[PDB]
C-alpha cells in the first residue's frame, strides 16, 4: 500500500522556514501509531528538518545528491524507486514529494489543523469528489494540545 501522511491547516499550509508551523504533540502520536514498523519516504529538506531517521521504521530519503549516505537511512534518487519498496509505504513530505505523489497514492492520512498559519509550503489542492472519507476523527484538546484538529483517512474513489 502507498499512502500519503500529512498535517495541513485550513488553507493547506504544511510548513514554514523548513519546520512545522504548529506545536501539536497529538499529531506526532498519530504519526508514531501509523508508521512504526513501516516505511517513510521523504524529500531531502524534510529529512534535514528532522535531523535524524525516526526510530522503529524504515526511513527512505529522496535526493539528487549522489553523496548522500546517512547511517540508518536508505537513499533513493528517483520517484520510480518508491514503487520497488515493499510493505506499507507512507509518503512523508514535503511539498515537492506531495505534489509528485498525490495522483499516485492509494489513500491519504491527513491531520487537518483547524487553524490559519503563516506558511511557505503547501499541500496541493484536492477535492472530496475524488476521495472517500473512510474516517474522520476529532482530536482531543487538552493542556498540551490546544489547536483543534481532525484526523481524516481518505481513500481514492
Ligand atoms: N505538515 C507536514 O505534513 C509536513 C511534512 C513534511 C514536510 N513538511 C514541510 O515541508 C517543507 C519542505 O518541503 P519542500 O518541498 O521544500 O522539500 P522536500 O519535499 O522535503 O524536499 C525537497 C527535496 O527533495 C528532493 N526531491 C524531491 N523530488 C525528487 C526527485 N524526483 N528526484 C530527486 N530528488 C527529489 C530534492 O532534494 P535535493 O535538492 O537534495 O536533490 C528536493 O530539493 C518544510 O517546511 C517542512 O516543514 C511538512
Ligand atoms: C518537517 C518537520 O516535521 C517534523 C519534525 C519532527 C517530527 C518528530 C519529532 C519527534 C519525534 C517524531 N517521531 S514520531 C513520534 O512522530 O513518530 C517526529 C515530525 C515532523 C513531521 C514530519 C512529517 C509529518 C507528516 N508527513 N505528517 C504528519 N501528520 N506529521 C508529520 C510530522
Amino acid at each position: 500500500t502507498l499512502s500519503i501522511l500529512v498535517a495541513h491547516d485550513l488553507q493547506r499550509v504544511i510548513g514554514f522556514e523548513n519546520q512545522l508551523p504548529w506545536h501539536l504533540p497529538n499529531d506526532l502520536k498519530h504519526v508514531k501509531k501509523l508508521s512504526t514498523g513501516h516505511t517513510l519516504v521523504m524529500g531531502r529538506k524534510t529529512f534535514e528538518s528532522i535531523g535524524k531517521p525516526l526510530p522503529n521504521r524504515r526511513n527512505v530519503v529522496l535526493t539528487s545528491d549522489t553523496s548522500f549516505n546517512v547511517e540508518g537511512v536508505d537513499v533513493i534518487h528517483s520517484i520510480e524507486d518508491i514503487y520497488q519498496l515493499p510493505g506499507h509505504v507512507f509518503i512523508f513530505g514535503g511539498q515537492t514529494l506531495f505534489e509528485e505523489m498525490i495522483d499516485k497514492v492509494d489513500d491519504m492520512y491527513i491531520t487537518v489543523i483547524e487553524g490559519k498559519f503563516r506558511g511557505d509550503t503547501f499541500f496541493p489542492p484536492y477535492t472530496f469528489e475524488d476521495w472517500e472519507v473512510a474516517s474522520s476523527v476529532e482530536g482531543k484538546l487538552d493542556e498540551k494540545n490546544t489547536i483543534p484538529h481532525t484526523f481524516l483517512h481518505l481513500i481514492r474513489k
